[PDB]
């Protein structure tokens, strides 16, 4: 039974990848997602896609309500989180168009609640610590990593994505820091949004898509949101037929086992009174 | 006049080390402690223990009212607060089991209140600025240290700790970041908890107890809440004996003069008009 | 038509340095500034001056409105920013009493907001990026560097500030990871002040003044507050004659292209629905 939640990022808020859509607005214990679920297929799977910054890309990433949004598509039934998410590379050889299937993090959020457990919500009670040793679903990834082989895309197999809390862009020596701490990739979106899947239970991966170097590489175009959306632009095509491609493997591998080692690892993470 | 605060952390929510026990719930012009205040003794030495979690364990690290916690302590008349907290190792050599009589911290904490002086409790008025070259007593950490010597206790002089904002784990790529940093142990609540006993010229030390090597190190059991109470279980018994042996000792010392140093390093931090 | 905005921080809070001052209270939408506005001249170039913490400082580098002060500074008119910030020194030649003409920061804040498009302003509608790579004018930064050179005082040329959330000074541990950051002075109120200038489309820069080591460095005066109230009281002359003596030189100068290629920056950096 595998449904799978799609969240689109910059440049692909809504990507028009599903066929037999139908929007669906709800609500959620910790809010109202940032737009309408778009359900629909992809073959024969069932998926739900949603706009992380709405539809229109209204809501920066600080203000993007995480906990609605991972509740929503839990809650719709999702077993399997894949999104998209633009980034800037902090590495000579992870190129903008290049896809990085980011297996590690480092936050550098501030402002964001990572858990649902906060202790004023009564449909998650208890104190949560859930583990972040792998934060991502390798399955999936491994999935990604092949699916973008086949397409023949220019396609990182791991990588560190530095999350900062934004809006603004790095400093420059923030963004020489960043690159002495091992990040490969940059963006604002990942933390908490990797860490809330964990705790629902969910195979989460991420499509990283490099969109600039940052401000650290002499010689290239500095990082803006028009040099940004005009590397989706000409990218954003690729991130589109690897969801395409990638989904229907998905629908036809066997997960239990690796759903029910999650759903443990999330429900042994709880401390009851 | 010595008077002992004794904050118990995980596994250590509420040891039963205090003789003639009273039970008294207090209010603070930052709210309501953790929980209620213990009265009791310890040979002849007055004690106050508060469970920083409360005693049944209810309240994350990010929730926890430090100002409260320690507001409430001062007002009951604490010379000094010993802690307990359980931690990661991120150094070989210290194992699970080992206590880290720590001396130094790093923050990662991003949530936290670290003051009481915030502008808006006539209770504690001005701008306070408090130094934190030495945030941990020396003199009571040196007592610490020889009575876990005493004890035949793996025991470590010294100690840099992390604390991080939680409630989740790290990622790996932050365990090993923090350990090029030179970080020792990571935790959850060494901070600003330390921080708020210097502005309340309170001496202050923590009884670190690791629990597990976080994510960091090849062959060996993955960090995870049974994990980390799984050792407590095994080793709570030395932390006990500690403040038990150490506490005595304490209480036939003189702290005058280190008392009146800190009273001032606490008064001359505060600018007023 | 240049105005020049000036930010007094600790030790400058309220500088002798405006002739035909009048006082000028204002509100923006995003709350009242620090104190009143004081309007008056630096011989021909008008200039607003603003109390960072209040001309009585009662007001912690967590709590000041930087939103409002920079609204209010632009609103006024101003083309250029130029602040005084007190600051450790991360590096041996960097001694109490120099200047350091700040070119880059770190931040290490954690509770401020760092844009005017939160969402929730009619007065600035959408989602803005700002870029960060040359946080600070270098035309700005270069009169006070040949100004400083003029005047025979010790000033650095560049330096990067590591902004701490405060109000506690660093721990040990702190200083020296600082130090292996590459951060050459410490303070706690860069950020998010040279953010919010840059949305603006403000001319900003800054004069940092050493007043003391952190506490890294061995053999000598520890940080306290007195230490650097007295580092000030010794040296704060030396940013008033600065203050006196560039601004005039700003104003015979050519901005226009200058100004206008911030506009640009700032109005691209905005994505509207
Ligand atoms: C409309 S452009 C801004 C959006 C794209 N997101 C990702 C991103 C690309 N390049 C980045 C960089 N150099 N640093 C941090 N983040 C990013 C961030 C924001 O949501
Ligand atoms: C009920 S277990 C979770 C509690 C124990 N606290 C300390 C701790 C042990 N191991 C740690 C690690 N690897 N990283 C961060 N913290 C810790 C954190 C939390 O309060
Ligand atoms: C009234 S004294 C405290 C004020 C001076 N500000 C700057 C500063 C000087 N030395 C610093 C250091 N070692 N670390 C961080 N900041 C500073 C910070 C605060 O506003
Ligand atoms: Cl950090
Ligand atoms: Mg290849
Ligand atoms: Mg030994
Ligand atoms: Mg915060
Ligand atoms: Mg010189």
């Amino acid at each position: 039974a595998v449904k799978i939640g799609i969240i689109g990022g910059t440049g692909l808020d809504d990507p028009e990848i599903l066929e037999g859509r139908t929007e669906k607005y709800v609500d959620t214990p910790f809010g109202k997602p940032s737009d309408a679920l778009i359900l629909g297929k992809i073959k024969n799977v069932d998926c739900v896609l949603l706009a992380r910054h709405g539809r229109q890309h209204t809501i920066m990433p600080s203000k993007v309500n995480y906990q609605a949004n991972i509740w929503a598509l839990k809650e719709e039934g999702c077993t399997h989180v894949i999104v998209t998410t633009a980034c800037g590379s902090l590495r000579e050889e992870i190129q903008p168009g290049d896809i990085v299937i980011i297996d590690q993090f480092i936050d550098r959020t501030t402002m964001r609640p990572q858990s649902f457990y906060d202790g004023s919500h009564s449909c998650a009670r208890g104190v949560c610590h859930i583990p972040m040793a792998e934060p991502f679903c390798p399955k999936t990834r491994e999935v990604l990593i092949e699916t973008a082989k086949k397409l023949g895309l220019r396609c990182h197999s791991k990588g560190t994505m530095v999350t900062i809390e934004g809006p603004r862009f790095s400093s420059r020596a923030e963004s020489f820091m960043f690159r002495t701490w091992g990040a490969d990739v940059i963006n604002m979106t990942t933390v908490p949004e990797v860490v809330l899947a964990k705790e629902a239970g969910i195979c989460y991966a991420s499509i990283a898509m490099a969109t600039d170097y940052d401000c650290w590489k002499e010689h290239e175009e500095a990082v803006s949101v028009d040099r940004v959306l005009k590397t989706l632009k000409e990218n954003a095509n690729k991130a589109k037929s690897l969801l395409l491609t990638t989904i229907p493997q998905i629908g036809s591998t066997e997960w239990s086992e690796t759903l029910h080692n999650l759903k443990n690892m999330a429900q042994f993470s709880v401390l009851l009174p």
